[PDB]
């Protein structure tokens, strides 16, 4: 609610100056609030930059479950996540363009590693399990399949893509290949 | 004759520095001379002001780039060995220098990280792209897509160890981002 637009203030201002530039003054004028009222909501810059940390991977999460479905095979749930990956970044270009900043968070390493049993993970396993992909460490599957996503994710790419989803077929199939035990 | 050069990159180098320290919006001219061990008269003589600074910057940080795709290059070896050596400077170099791993990222901010990049004359990746489709090797998909699916792992790799190791493992990935671009 009132937080929300705070957070989104937040990828504004952090995408138009630096991470580094942030203050709460700053913040308040950009989500259209008074002063007083973005310390309603938090007490300093370290907590809102927090609560900010833990929306960014709440999005995340939400991105690698829609229309997840355990019954379909699982190169076509790894696709899915791909898509949804792909299709969220086209739909939120801030977001895109701040995602390396992201990794600047204070809170970002300690919020990512306490993550336990995440979906990529609970993937991994059951796709392991399977016998269908490398026994490999879990962030090294994904930088080898999903990041691909990320790495991939521009407007001119979108466009392509979107006139010939035979590349972005092949992409998705590629990068599968390549985590395939 | 060129200690012009040399001293160039004795305030590149301490622009790396101040980049990775402090953040590039915080770098003022005085702030890089101090840094540089250069007197405030040398740094204005050598750059008009801190854009055009940043642009041959921009130059001298492409060029680092391309060096390091060439290193050991070996046209004799095969296909999967040149592209082994590229992951394999790309990752000793970036290892060596987490300086330039931490403004990798603060980069594409510079003037102009867009244009000086698409207009790469005779880039290794290139080259190789195109030695190794025309021998029948690689996917028919383009030259950034081929990077971004196969050498993009050595960056990303380098860059999450940080947020996230044996020799085994760095084959794997070297071999598995390979297979990546196979026909
Ligand atoms: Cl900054």
């Amino acid at each position: 609610d009132l937080a929300e637009q705070i957070f989104s203030a937040t990828d504004r201002l952090m995408a138009r100056e630096g991470l580094n530039q942030l203050s709460m003054l700053k913040l308040a004028k950009e989500a259209n609030v008074a002063a007083g009222t973005i310390y309603l909501y938090f007490k300093n810059k370290d907590e809102l930059l927090e609560q900010f940390a833990h929306r960014v991977f709440s999005m995340f999460m939400a991105t690698l479950e829609k229309d997840f479905d355990e019954t379909k095979p699982f190169f076509e749930q790894y696709r899915q996540m791909w898509k949804n990956i792909w299709y969220f970044l086209q739909e939120n270009p801030t977001i895109l363009s701040n995602l390396k900043q992201y990794e600047s968070l204070p809170n970002f390493k300690d919020i990512c590693k306490n993550i336990k049993n995440c979906r990529w993970d609970l993937f991994c396993h059951q796709a392991q399990k399977a016998g269908l992909l490398a026994e490999l460490s879990e962030d090294i599957l994904f930088l080898l399949s999903l990041k691909t996503a990320i790495n991939l994710a521009s407007d001119a790419k979108f466009i392509d893509f979107d006139l010939k989803p035979e590349i972005l077929e092949s992409v998705i199939e590629r990068s599968w290949r390549a985590i395939q035990k």
